[PDB]
């Protein structure tokens, strides 16, 4: 089925043939890498795969009926490359 | 680069070697999506594929009948702890 964190290391561990400890090293900085680049408002790629930044929001309006505002915001943005994009389709 | 920058340091390498092992890191994540399964990040998010089924629309100039082709669209969710980094 899929594939959790602890279940991606184990699957770096075997096919990069390192340690189960170095894999957790190595996917651990990969998500605090973009997690601190994003959160520093900063741009990303991964390449092979994509892009990461932060996507700035002004309001939409938008179920009692209501057209409230939603105020402006800064969410996070993920842009697949051409390559996932084919493994994928 | 900035990343595999942090992987030869975090983990203690060659920059050649934290290439390699990140394009392994693209590649599970690559596969799993392939195979139509999701990979779920406990604090950071999941990636997922977004499955839309062949449809018959409208063309917009004519009023005409539209085939419209099923898709398969590579999707992120973000969590509430990368969410809120981000604000």
């Amino acid at each position: 089925n899929a594939m959790n964190k602890t279940e991606l290391i184990k699957n770096v561990a075997q096919n990069a043939e390192i340690s189960q400890k170095e894999a957790t090293v190595v996917v651990q900085t990969v998500v605090e890498s973009i997690t601190n680049t994003l959160a520093a408002g900063e741009k990303v790629q991964l390449i092979g795969f994509g892009t990461f930044e932060v996507r700035e929001r002004a309001a939409r309006t938008g179920q009692t009926g209501e057209e409230m505002q939603i105020a402006a915001s800064k969410v996070p943005a993920f842009k697949a490359g051409k390559e996932l994009k084919e493994a994928v389709k």
